[PDB]
């Protein structure tokens, strides 16, 4: 499923993402935008290390979810990577909350540093009623 901006914003707020571990809703929106373009079936194979990124937040198979073909993989979210490909993003959101419980927080995603950090991110939630 490809979410429309405000639709996703309201969905994330209902799932308790606003302010989760100090992270504003606009930051979560900026992250999903650059990670998958708000596309729940987005997948990306990393030829260099044999891992694959899955879903709206691009959860990696080496650390976060299990796909069975990634060497030395841990499954910190205790989820099959298939779970991060559903139209219902409850599981993808639960795994993203898990990622930020680590010390790096939102910085765990390099894309956030490149495209969101120290910028005006209000635009991601403007007019959404959240």
């Amino acid at each position: 499923k490809v979410f429309e901006r405000c639709e996703l914003a309201r969905t994330l707020k209902r799932l308790g993402m606003d302010g989760y571990r100090g992270i504003s809703l606009a930051n979560w929106m900026c992250l999903a935008k650059w990670e998958s373009g708000y596309n729940t079936r987005a997948t990306n194979y990393n030829a260099g290390d044999r891992s694959t990124d899955y879903g709206i937040f691009q959860g990696n198979s080496r650390y976060w979810c299990n796909d069975g073909k990634t060497p030395g993989a841990v499954n910190a979210c205790h989820l099959s990577c298939s779970a991060l490909l559903q139209d219902n993003i409850a599981d993808a959101v639960a795994c993203a909350k898990r990622v930020v419980r680590d010390p790096q927080g939102i910085r765990a995603w390099v894309a956030w540093r490149n495209r969101c950090q120290n910028r005006d991110v209000r635009q991601y939630v403007q007019g959404c009623g959240v």
